[PDB]
């Protein structure tokens, strides 16, 4: 009982954090995957405008997180991540986010150095003939309006499921009164039909589509289009033996399509190298399955399995000649095919529940992993590489053991990983160049092995409830974009230490009275040339008071940053680079909510009340065809008015 507004998660399990996707949020999310994540205390996110930002997890960027959506998983098509991963995902049309931290799960991919996210729903528990509505509706500044659907019908043998969503803005304003192209709309609708023979079974068949468009103030492309599309195939059996738990059986297709120009948003900036109208058409086609077994007897819990993953992308551009000035969009050329991915695994992990207060844990995979470079030429001149082929066999594991106090309620746990991971498609193919003396980056980018120590503590007290993780870890052949002047990228291997760690509490003062608070922070250095890692986010903290009261609740939040001054001018990852060290800010925000019914939420919030002009360390650099001088960063939002309501039957 007594609503409120979520401000910050806290990590309630060793490693783990565990939230509702479906609740409100102190700062409003723009109905995007990364926006669900700046409240969980170690992730820092990159913006390239209103919508659609690149997360980034303990300083660690891209591929590095495993970011999957009912077990599965799906990529975007832009070789500079304009359509990432979290792009496609509208965590309120989920039911269960989770977050695992570290290198220190096995069960849900390859190469997870960072830690692997899982947006989940939950299979209808239907005992009579019944239904299920609940639905969200979001108002707010800058013409931000948000309808969310999620629906159900079934019974002891099945279900029906339909779950969407329609989010759209305008351009926002910084704090200095300037309109940042930011303009973002999205769609998404999914339906699920489930049969349940028995309970101890469970089929699933999952169809669903989305699309989307949203203006890029850094970038100078912007997107017109980012189609997606999935299939899906899951089967679970509970109690097959009396030591054989219970199997998982997945099959997963994903296919995304996106469409970027500099003219159905904005004009072709006249003074750039894109004077022109131009498109570019790409698609990301994914296939895969996960097949496991929970095997539970005596002391012990072990979960093997196998899993595999397939994905190719295709390109196509528009011609612009301009002495007729005649346009051939990119839909009248051919796709050209670019590049396939392949990967094959298999898992176990193990848990030992040595006493009551104990746990042991243990977990390998191994990992064969593929990639043929399609390009039959490059950007025309000939590719060396042309339908050549490269693998590799990746072992990764961990070490994990949990000790509980005798008498306070506290946990310990400390951690070793290790974890390899196969270059991603942007660190393959998106570079213009290679290492020195390499052909390419393709021919000799190394995969990337990250040896790392995680540790902390869990208070699960009365009125005061605190946790902290910290970690500490090296990496071999960390693979880092360094930037020369148009504008020129190399991919390189580079060896890195990295350590940092999150920390948090919430007190319950009195029977009204609430406090929270938390701590990220990140460091990292090239051990290689001996300097500092870039686009690494400066240490944050966040401060939250809440009264409650019966059916309603009123809260404070602020948020204060450190500058960064660690920093490494023109390097960085596949989609930007450091320039200079940061200022720090402090943004304060207000929020408030009420049960009117068993069934109607409300809630509504001020998003930096004092309209505070700042940008954040890892934001783009905007675009010269906008307002925007030498690498100035796109700033963040200045004052947000948003109310929204919650309706369940
Ligand atoms: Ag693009
Ligand atoms: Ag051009
Ligand atoms: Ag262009």
């Amino acid at each position: 009982l007594a609503p409120s507004v979520v401000t910050g998660v806290a990590q309630s399990s060793p490693l783990t954090i565990v939230t509702n996707p479906k609740e409100p949020r102190q700062p409003v999310p723009a109905s995007d995957g990364a926006d669900y994540l700046k409240t969980i205390p170690g992730f820092a996110v990159i913006r390239n405008g209103g919508s659609n930002g690149d997360p980034v997890l303990r300083g660690m960027f891209g591929s590095r997180l495993n970011i999957l959506t009912n077990g599965g998983m799906m990529l975007g098509a832009c070789p500079n991540r304009m359509d990432a991963p979290t792009s496609y995902i509208s965590p309120e049309t989920y039911d269960k986010l989770t977050v695992i931290k570290g290198p220190q799960t096995v069960l849900w991919g390859p190469g997870a150095s960072a830690g692997t996210i899982l947006f989940e729903r939950e299979p209808e528990r239907f005992g009579e003939l019944g239904s299920r509505v609940n639905a969200s509706l979001l108002a707010g500044s800058n013409g931000r309006f948000d309808k969310v659907l999620d629906a159900a019908a079934g019974n002891r043998l099945g279900y029906l499921r339909f779950t969407g969503n329609h989010a759209q803005s305008d351009d926002y304003e910084d704090g200095a009164g300037n309109t940042v192209p930011s303009r973002w709309k999205k769609w998404n609708g999914d339906v699920a039909v489930g049969w349940t023979p028995d309970e101890d079974t469970l089929i699933e068949l999952t169809a669903g589509k989305g699309d989307g468009e949203a203006r890029y103030a850094g970038r100078g492309m912007d997107g017109s289009q980012f189609k997606r599309e999935s299939l899906g195939l899951r089967f679970v059996k509970s109690n097959v033996s009396d030591v054989l738990e219970k199997v998982e059986a997945q099959v997963y297709y994903n296919y995304a399509d996106a469409i970027m120009d500099n003219f159905r948003l904005r004009t072709p900036d006249p003074s750039s190298m894109m004077p022109m109208p131009m498109a570019s058409q790409v698609d990301r086609r994914t296939l895969g399955g996960r097949l496991a077994a929970t095997w539970r007897w005596d002391d012990f819990k072990l979960v093997t399995g196998v899993d595999a993953m397939r994905n190719e992308h295709r390109a196509r551009g528009s011609k612009y000649d301009m002495m007729t000035d005649y346009y051939t969009d990119a839909d009248q050329f051919p796709w050209s095919k670019d590049a396939v991915f392949h990967n094959y695994g298999a898992f176990g992990e193990l848990t030992w529940f040595a006493a009551e207060r104990d746990r042991l844990i243990g977990g390998l995979r191994l990992d064969r992993a593929s990639v043929k470079d399609y390009r039959q030429t490059l950007k025309a001149m000939a590719n060396p590489t042309a339908n050549d082929t490269r693998a590799d066999t990746l072992p990764s594991g961990f070490v994990r053991y949990e000790h509980d106090l005798a008498d306070s309620p506290t946990t310990l746990y400390a951690g070793l990983g290790h974890a390899e991971r196969f270059p991603d498609y942007w660190e393959l193919f998106s570079p213009k160049r290679g290492p020195n003396g390499s052909v390419n980056a393709f021919d000799k980018i190394k995969p990337e092995k990250t040896t790392q120590l995680d540790f902390g503590l869990q208070y699960n007290g009365d009125k005061l409830q605190a946790w902290a993780s910290g970690y500490v870890g090296v990496v071999q052949d960390f693979i880092l974009f360094s930037y020369r002047e148009g504008s020129s990228t190399q991919a390189t291997n580079v060896d890195a230490r990295i350590m940092g760690g999150e920390l948090g509490a919430s007190y319950q003062l009195t029977g009204n009275w609430k406090t929270d608070a938390s701590l990220a922070y990140a460091w990292g250095k090239n051990s290689s040339d001996d300097r500092a890692l870039p686009q690494i986010p400066p240490l944050e903290a966040r401060f939250g008071l809440t009264y409650e009261e019966g059916d309603w609740s009123a809260g404070s939040l602020w948020r204060v940053v450190a500058p960064q001054n660690r920093i490494a001018r023109d390097q960085g990852n596949v989609v930007g680079k450091d320039f200079d060290k940061s200022a720090g800010f402090g943004v304060f925000s207000l929020n408030g909510a009420y049960r009117v019914t068993r069934n109607v939420k409300l809630s509504a919030g001020v998003d930096n009340l004092f309209d505070k002009d700042y940008t954040e360390h890892l934001n783009k650099a905007g675009d010269a065809g906008f307002g925007f001088s030498a690498n100035e960063t796109v700033p963040e939002p200045g004052r947000t008015f948003w109310t929204k309501v919650d309706f369940s039957f």
